[PDB]
């Protein structure tokens, strides 16, 4: 109903701008599966209905639309559950296409991902590559040094991830401190088969 | 007419996300009861209306829809007019239904709450729990403190609440600054019932 | 055509906002008679329509709009024209209603008004009042001193106003530091006839 | 279909607006030869379709809409291209018409252009004005300096061009430090021809 139509009706908007631009269908093919892969027919406005609800109930839509990442993630499934519900809230769903570029070294990074679903490749430059997969996360050493991107990391598939900025990271440690190691841990951790310590 | 078509159109929409997200009938009739008391069937834009008039009858209007709420309140019924208009006008609804959680103890509060009309718990752990209600208010002590939540906030019922962030607060105090205190005797008089002082 | 329809049908939503809130008859009228003199039957998108044009075309418009303004301010007739319109661009047009106040003593101003149309009267408590009228500005004080009004200010009639934030006016005067002495002159003059110099 | 009824729709408003305010036709022919060379009949809402868009795919559309910009540009056709992308998102696009000025002397700037189609004059005051054409910048000084407009310039044909504002000049030299010589060079060179060093 109001939803397929929305999407629809939005997607033709998109084919017209595609045309308007003459861009090549190399690209226009990729617009599209995007955007079927990140819409699947139906269009919503979160930020509205979300916007129209209480805190709580958002947390609780929230908690459950994620429950899966959730349980997958070992940050999670062991923490305070207010810990857990504070991070969803401030993510963001991003879809990224095979061959993608998601980070890049040397970068200054201002963003973390969690993968619901997918797998990426960390190519360190040089050498010993790494694949993370669902219910991974990366990006946090950047929010934690302020510093550059160690390494890159590119979609070798279709990937579902949320990404929290470094606003919201910080934010949230301000209230759970405790979690600050958490991440230190898994980030000193990953320098150390670099270089970093 | 044109209200009532805004609101069982919206609805509709809402009706719909849950059923893409497949969230819990438990859930979903939370979602239904919560919006039924939040709108009572008709959606307005606030935002829009109340921003195309001047201030003057804005805080008419405002002054209006709150004479109740002010009336219950001692820190209102005794203040300026004009400290009283200055507060009304940095208020925002928000309703909260029963079992709840308004406010959660360890936390970093950046809002207070004015009862306007329902019954809430604060459980502050250990012993000695409390209820208030209609007329009375709660959250200031980490608006002055700056700390953290002293205790947990629980809707017991249906609430009909207005929020005040920190930074509407303070602004207020900037311009009210004798205020300040009727705020402090209730919260160190409340900490005192605790531990705080 | 499609001006007219944007009025009728927002005048719509706002007479069953009024409706919906019960609203005293002797405010419904403040209210109706607000938006005739606001907008005349006629609603349009000046954010949109002028946010869809070049700096240089808004200028002319922008100037021309407000060229009997221009014409009847000492401030602005022999000024240099760029400087003029720098702060016509910044300017909001505002209506105020008989007896509204404009602005209220003791309080802490953030903005200044130019006199389109319209008388007001500068109650300086006390006694000494003054009126001023089309061409005449006001409130300029706070936006130097960055203190609190001095005096109250009543609409005696209908008035257009074009106010200007303390943002926009230091941000004038940053670029045109020449003109700031036009204010402070005035400032001073209005200070001696009362308590300041 | 969808964008051209968009555009038509858009202008008339836009039609309505000039003789509610009763334009000289002098002005009105201005904005609607404007209207005509900015959207060409057909108007889109690129915060929306490309806000909808992942960043990997904007920066692939963005690259192949500035394709023929970017190689008539010596600071881009050399540069690291993802250096060049991350200009190329952080630009706007701005018409202007002939007569139409750019910039003005003495005034403080907040922003750069990049020449796509037409030519401009570089009206340095005094003596030994310019010309700059396709593929040429300008307004680079101030972003470095932060003082002051060294000359003006005017639009002698319908500009096509890009504009670059100081925040996100700064935040591209932050990650690509060794590109701001090549900006400094240009600078230093132009302030010669002149009075800078
Ligand atoms: N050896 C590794 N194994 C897994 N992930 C890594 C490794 N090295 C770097 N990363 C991730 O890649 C990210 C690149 O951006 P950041 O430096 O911000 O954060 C980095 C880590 O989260
Ligand atoms: N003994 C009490 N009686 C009533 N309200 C309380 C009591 N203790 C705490 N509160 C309220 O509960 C709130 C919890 O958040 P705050 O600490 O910001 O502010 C606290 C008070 O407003
Ligand atoms: N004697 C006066 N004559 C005219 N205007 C005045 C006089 N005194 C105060 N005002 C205006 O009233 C304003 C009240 O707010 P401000 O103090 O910011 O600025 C003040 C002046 O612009
Ligand atoms: N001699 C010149 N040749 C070309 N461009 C110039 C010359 N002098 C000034 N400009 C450009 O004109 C701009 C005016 O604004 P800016 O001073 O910020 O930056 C200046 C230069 O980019």
């Amino acid at each position: 109903d109001s939803s397929r139509r929305q999407y629809q009706e939005k997607y033709k908007q998109v084919e017209q701008y595609m045309s308007f631009h003459k861009l090549p269908p190399d690209t226009r093919q990729r617009i599209h599966d995007y955007y079927e892969h990140r819409y699947q027919g139906k269009m919503f406005d979160e930020e509205s209905i979300l916007g129209e609800l209480s805190e709580p109930l958002r947390e609780e839509i929230i908690n459950f639309n994620c429950r899966k990442l959730v349980a997958s993630m070992p940050l999670f499934a062991n923490a305070d559950p207010n810990f857990v519900t504070s991070m969803l809230t401030k993510l963001r769903f991003e879809v990224f296409q095979p061959g993608d570029y998601i980070i890049r070294e040397g970068t200054i990074g201002k963003k973390m991902y969690f993968i619901q679903h997918g797998v990426v490749s960390v190519l360190t430059k040089g050498n010993k590559e790494t694949k993370l997969a669902d219910g991974s996360y990366f990006g946090e050493i950047c929010l934690l040094t302020r510093g550059r991107r160690t390494a890159s990391v590119r979609a070798d598939t279709y990937c579902r991830l949320y990404s929290l900025s470094v606003d919201n990271f910080n934010e949230v440690l301000e209230e759970y401190p405790m979690m600050r190691r958490a991440f230190e841990t898994v980030a000193l951790d990953r320098l150390d088969r670099i270089g970093k310590k």
